[PDB]
């Protein structure tokens, strides 16, 4: 069935202390975000560029990494039901955030953490290409040659369209049913390995560091191995949900080029184009589309998700 | 059904505010084309060289960019009737002209852009090799393993042979007979990708900033922001239609040393040799072939071509 | 009495080994073409560069030789009938064909080799500085000092404006007027040195290398010194005719500077402006034009073109 | 059918003039060949090292191409009859000796053009990567999927093992049975890719430039455009049969590591170790092994290997 998606943002300095800190912390969280029995997964992305749209945004391109002062992370973690997100970090609090803070050298910004459910997904499970010839032989044998999926291949070996939306109050719907017909179109691009999107439900206040007065004292004055009071928190994840709407439309392709030229269907192809074209009119803000690299995840995930 | 094609051709300085403009203005100008109901589509070429055929061209080789200092554009947009390219022009001049003259200080030659039909195509869709498994498992579920085409990868990841040739007056027939008997034969080469025969119908002289007097001085004086009269072009597009008629073979390649060799089959295995000697006999000019690289293409157009 | 012309076109590597072969090679095939009675001269130019008709070719400039990596060469033959340039080929393909092959190495494109009849000339002998006091003075002992010629000084000391022009179907003869009344005034610019207008009747098949499926094979295969059967062209000079009517306005002047305001005159002085609009009101293509240095010549054409 | 292979061998200066000249006459020669309606196809390699067996050849390895001086070469051309090949050299003798003869100034030792029929022959028709998917796709519509070749890449893409033996007088039989044996057992390795057993029927004087007093004096007082007499060849193709008998063992492989450890199999496996001895008890010389890089082919050969 599908997951609820919990998105950690956050900036932080483009140097490699940062990416060796991705190394040696990065995992620990990862393993105790595993002890709560809701959680079915990751994928952990950082932002290598942004799409430019011709020179819509001209200062920008598709991979800014050498030139970028900063990295932003887009750390996705996948949840049964979103209240087991809130669970594991409070049955975990000493452990997180004692991990999570030995990042703080290396921040500009976040950590912002909001909570999505996934409306629609049209999403494959990850294969090496190694793998194929043993999912074809066991998709022939099972008699469903349809289900052989596209080769995703993981751990960075292929990038992602994060599409930001938000939506006019009063348009969700007309949103939500045209971005369908676009995926549903979208598919035949090549290169395409799956989409989904998110839609925003609220924010994990303590998975943003987001407290009243006295946890953020703790969190400013702390040495960095003892905890702010995590029932300082003064609101439920619904009660942060953003209205515009926010949506996340989140794109999958085989590499840079197939996205660029695969996410300009949309554009160049009158059919698709007129369908699209209901998409925008909901629009307050967007599309703004960041590309993603998902260098480490639980590929597991999409096994929940499909089943 | 078989589409129109017109092939926008010029030369520019070879570089890289030559590739920045291509990179910047180029998806504005295929965005303006996609306004057209009829647009299905386009491939962008750029020539990296020229076969040298042994040494009859002895100061050519198919790969020229690192030593030229030009750099030749074929840009291949496809209508499903060629009226709607004309159309698309006048109906999106102000928009088209500025664009494209922004590519003025690049200029050395063009715009020229001849339009063809399309007499015989074996082309397939366009995929990735993320693709193939899915296409696979979708073709055997349909029944129809024979329609399992070969692997021709979009944006750069392949080569085109582009093939000239003009023939004299009465011998069209007998060209179209012959060259179709031997694509219809080439097609075993290792690597061949796909085949298709373009013969010319007339030049598009509002593609071609072909104008009257009128037009001419407006093109010559403009600031970049004035549009030349487009109802000053003086011909319309069979007016143009070249005697000696022109020719266009058309042939994709894995890679250029399957193009090298694949191309060579026609001289190089008696039984096709045969044959092809009855194209050469009819030749008024050529064969003389462009190596090109398809690096920006709306892939949907083999879609159209193929349902 | 105004001769034929043949103008062989190639495109070479512009690298010193290439201006060795035309000073070894080229001297070579004059005097071959000179056994021939009916050859009256020669005029060989390199195209130095192109106008950029203020920046609407805004990557090209007049001179370009420093930056440019191909060569571009029109070899103009002169004869009495163009018929004589036909038997001259055949009657000395041996010696021809070997010739011009140990080009090869060095070529990208070419040979082609179209056929043009002269409709209009205003055409100097060529004087060096040395002469004109004998010139003058023998003008004025014969009381012709009409007869007394612009200094067209030979042998790379002047250049050529070569403007390539087709023209729409059923309007050659509003070309050909207007094209005469546009010259008859361009000759009271400064620096000018002498105009001529070549209309294209047809392509020689031999001096372009183009033969049936025999002869190619044969061109391909050669070694140097075996040639290609000259029986096997398979079409006749006119044969080849181009529709659209292709025509060569080709404009002598003192320098470049001469030459960009002189041609420019058609632009910049109304009266010629309205008189030129008239051929610009003709043409399919053009006018496109390339700035030409004649760097071997047989002087003596003029001679018989003024007689 | 099975055809006969002829192998012309020779010794080079390892220099890019060598090469060049490969680019430039390879072609020709190889367009010359054609014109005989008995060639069925080629296959063209550099010799890129030896294999050491251990340090059996200390000083050599299996890629020797950047230290090496010189470079092998050992062109297969293939042939309905063997008689065709001496026919086609004799009618087309004055185009190919000219060619051959330019390589002159790299030549070190050769040519030397050894004749062989195949008795054995397990090798498949070449594909590039792009191909298998409509190979695949075919076979089984088809209803014969185990005639799915593996994917042999042409023009460079795998390596040739070429083991030379020499066979005591009165073994060939026990050699013929026991290598074919071996080779049956040897297709189970990683990546093979085919195996034939070439056996040595004669020589081409002819080919090999071995003439009479008469021809002899010819090649050497050649200045490169005369022949020498094709009809002084003082011996047929059989009188050069050598005794002993010499085989050539070739088998291709997907890169150098498949070669050395499957061709190290017939060491390594005991069950094919006791079969292999069986050969190598035969022997009066080797087995040698050359490390081959098959560049220019032809690969219709295997086309009418297979038919
Ligand atoms: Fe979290
Ligand atoms: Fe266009
Ligand atoms: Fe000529
Ligand atoms: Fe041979």
């Amino acid at each position: 069935p599908k997951p609820y998606v919990a998105i950690n943002m956050a900036e932080l300095k483009n140097e490699p202390k940062t990416f060796e800190m991705f190394a040696s912390v990065g995992p620990k969280v990862c393993m105790v975000t595993a002890r709560h029995p809701g959680f079915v997964g990751f994928q952990n992305h950082i932002q290598i560029g942004i799409l430019p749209f011709g020179n819509r945004y001209g200062g920008a391109k598709m991979d800014m990494t050498k030139e970028s002062s900063t990295v932003r992370v887009l750390q996705y973690t996948f949840w049964k039901d979103w209240k087991d997100h809130e669970e594991m970090h409070r049955q975990n609090w000493s452990y997180l955030f004692r991990l999570c803070y030995s990042c703080a050298s290396q921040m500009i910004w976040g950590p912002w953490e909001p909570i999505y459910e996934i409306i629609y997904a049209n999403m494959p499970i990850n294969t090496e290409m190694t793998d194929f010839t043993a999912v074809v032989g066991k998709k022939f044998a099972e008699g469903k040659p349809l289900d052989i999926p596209v080769i995703s291949q993981p751990y960075g070996k292929r990038v992602v369209a994060f599409a930001e939306h938000s939506v006019i109050p009063g348009k969700e719907k007309q949103f939500e049913d045209a971005i369908v017909r676009t995926l549903e179109m979208l598919k035949k691009a090549p290169g395409f390995l799956g989409a989904m999107v998110l839609k925003e439900i609220g924010v994990s206040g303590i998975g943003s560091m987001q407290f009243g007065a006295k946890g953020f004292h703790q969190v400013l004055e702390n040495p960095g191995s003892l905890e702010p009071d995590p029932n300082n928190v003064m609101y439920s994840v619904p009660e942060a949900k953003n209205t515009p709407q926010q949506y996340i439309v989140h794109v999958e392709w085989a590499n840079t080029d197939a996205l660029m030229f695969g996410m300009g269907r949309v554009l160049l192809y009158p059919e698709l184009r007129q369908v699209h074209d209901e998409v925008l009119d909901t629009l307050v803000y967007g599309p703004y589309i960041r590309i993603l690299n998902p260098m480490m995840e639980g590929t597991f995930w999409r096994e929940y998700l499909n089943e």
